[PDB]
């Protein structure tokens, strides 16, 4: 009885097996941008995806992710509210079942119909392992999905998603460029939260960009043509894999724009 996203494995589930589902510091949230303080200290953030080397995509049951080669200085977060260095490990998707519905973050309750998140780990704790418990150890870039004219960085994450449609299944997946899926602006807001996912640890500080990208109504079709279940099992679609809002309990959520 694995956690997942149905009735009687889903969020309102998690907090047996992962307590902290209930904490103080749960992702994700809706962003009141009414509230969201701009903050004229934060310094500029610095996205540096150039030398990004990808290494593999993989179907694990609840999202599809790619994963980087991170043995070395390459592709970095930096600035903004981060101090020090944050290395991409990762990113993977949530998603709907209708284009209204598919993100974690909301804003001003809105729902975008997907959400990338590019994630990454504080340097100074060695590996993504370690840094997983820190409370400053991740740093997570999400950005919003709406539905319109095709992203054409997203095509080849697209086009590989027909091999590996049910959950273990992974295939190489090199020289993809994560530069291809990012908007124009890097105007955000940032706040201290967890992992949307079991074990939910509250380890991250979110950037979660203002501007979202657009990506076609076909794009995101292939998107929910992926599979929960194992091959061989009963056909399970892959589509609401998103935790809704949690309560914002005591935080500030900072703009980096006016
Ligand atoms: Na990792
Ligand atoms: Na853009
Ligand atoms: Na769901
Ligand atoms: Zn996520």
């Amino acid at each position: 009885h694995h956690w997942g996203y149905g009735k009687h494995n889903g969020p309102e589930h998690w907090h047996k097996d992962f307590p902290i589902a209930k904490g103080e510091r749960q992702s994700p949230v809706d962003i009141d941008t009414h509230t969201a303080k701009y903050d004229p200290s934060l310094k500029p953030l610095s996205v540096s995806y150039d030398q990004a080397t990808s290494l593999r995509i993989l179907n694990n049951g609840h999202s599809f992710k790619v994963n980087f080669d991170d043995s070395q200085d390459k592709a970095v977060l930096k600035g903004g509210p981060l101090d020090g260095t944050y290395r991409l490990t990762q990113f993977h998707f949530h998603w709907g079942s209708l284009d209204g519905q598919g993100s974690e973050h909301t804003v001003d309750k809105k729902k975008y119909a997907a959400e990338l998140h590019l994630v990454h780990w504080n340097t100074k704790y060695g590996d993504a392992s370690k840094a997983s418990q820190q409370p400053d150890g991740l740093a997570v870039l999400g950005i919003f999905l709406k539905v319109g004219s095709a992203k054409p960085g997203l095509q080849k994450v697209v086009d590989v998603l027909d091999s590996i449609k049910t959950k273990g299944k992974s295939a190489d997946f090199t020289n993809f460029d994560p530069r291809g899926l990012l908007p124009e602006s890097l105007d955000y807001w940032t706040y201290p939260g967890s992992l949307t996912t079991p074990p939910l640890n509250e380890t991250v500080t979110w950037i979660v960009l203002k501007e979202p990208i657009s990506v076609s109504s076909e794009q995101v079709l292939k998107f929910r043509k992926l599979n929960f279940n194992g091959e061989g099992e009963p056909e399970e679609l892959m589509v609401d894999n998103w935790r809704p809002a949690q309560p914002l309990k005591n935080r500030q959520i900072k703009a980096s724009f006016k």
